[PDB]
């Protein structure tokens, strides 16, 4: 049993969950996300193997063309845990309790394992997203009193929204090896407050952990929002942007063989 999904012959908008235990509560949810084209030829596909656990992505598009040119990227193929609020798709049997607010959360480590192959000079990240709302469980998009924060551990030729901050240092595990690595801090206001911590020494594949408060703590720090306490983290995606307008062919291929949430005793805000 291989779960699979496809643009374009399955929709716009392929997605499905990933429900193991069959109780009508995902364990995680992917789509193909392919947010901001609005034509292009070609395919992609993403299957995922019920008894390896292994997601494979395999993407072959041409002739594409934007939505909109100033939303930049082309579309962000993933997989994701909590509440995703720009649609109905959730996925909640997991060890954290997504969506919660950022003041009643307690920290995690997230461990993804994968292996990247963007082809041809494409420019991509690999990301990991969360959205934090002033409704726990949104369906319908984001306002501009809420907040964006993206963690980028692999990227080629594609920068984030807005304007530089800082450097951070962040305690962080690569490969099984600890390392003290600096991200570069961007905070933009593209309809609402985005944060994005974009690695400098980005790993294209491999085993990477992450302690998620370091990064949000840091997103509230720099915050320009009221009430950043009220606020919902809905969830944790992770996925590969891709894409400027520049490009018009866009060959990719990856693979994510392991997604670990993993709670800490310490709040998440610290
Ligand atoms: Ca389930
Ligand atoms: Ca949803």
């Amino acid at each position: 049993k291989v779960l699979k999904i496809r643009y374009p012959d399955d929709g716009e908008w392929p997605g499905a969950p990933i429900d193991k235990d069959g109780d009508g509560n995902p364990e995680f949810y992917i789509e193909i996300n392919l947010w901001n084209i609005l034509n292009a030829t070609g395919f992609a596909e993403m299957t995922y193997n019920l008894t390896s656990g292994v997601l494979h992505y395999v993407q072959q598009l041409d002739n594409i063309v934007l939505r909109d040119r100033s939303n930049w990227v082309h579309g962000y193929p993933e997989i994701f845990y909590g509440n995703k609020p720009w649609n109905a798709n959730y996925a909640t049997d997991g060890p954290i309790p997504l969506p919660s607010k950022v003041s009643n959360l307690t920290d995690f480590y997230l461990t993804i394992s994968y292996k990247l192959e963007p082809k041809n000079g494409l420019p991509i990240n690999f990301a990991i997203e969360s959205w934090l709302t002033r409704e726990a469980w949104r369906t319908t998009g984001i306002n501009s009193d809420e907040q964006e924060v993206m963690i980028w551990i692999y990227y080629d030729g594609l920068q984030p929204a807005g304007s530089k901050v800082k450097e951070i240092v962040v305690p962080i595990i690569v490969n099984g090896t600890p390392v003290n690595a600096t991200f570069e801090v961007w905070k933009a206001n593209i309809g609402w407050e985005y944060v994005a911590f974009r690695i400098k020494t980005p790993i294209k594949e491999g085993t990477v952990t992450i302690p998620y408060g370091a990064f949000i703590s840091v997103a509230a720090n720099i915050s320009s929002l009221p009430n950043y306490t009220e606020l919902y983290l809905e969830d944790v995606e992770i996925g590969t942007e891709f894409g400027t307008p520049s490009t018009t062919s866009a060959h990719l291929e990856w693979w994510i063989t392991n997604i670990t949430l993993t709670p800490l005793d310490r709040p998440l805000i610290s």
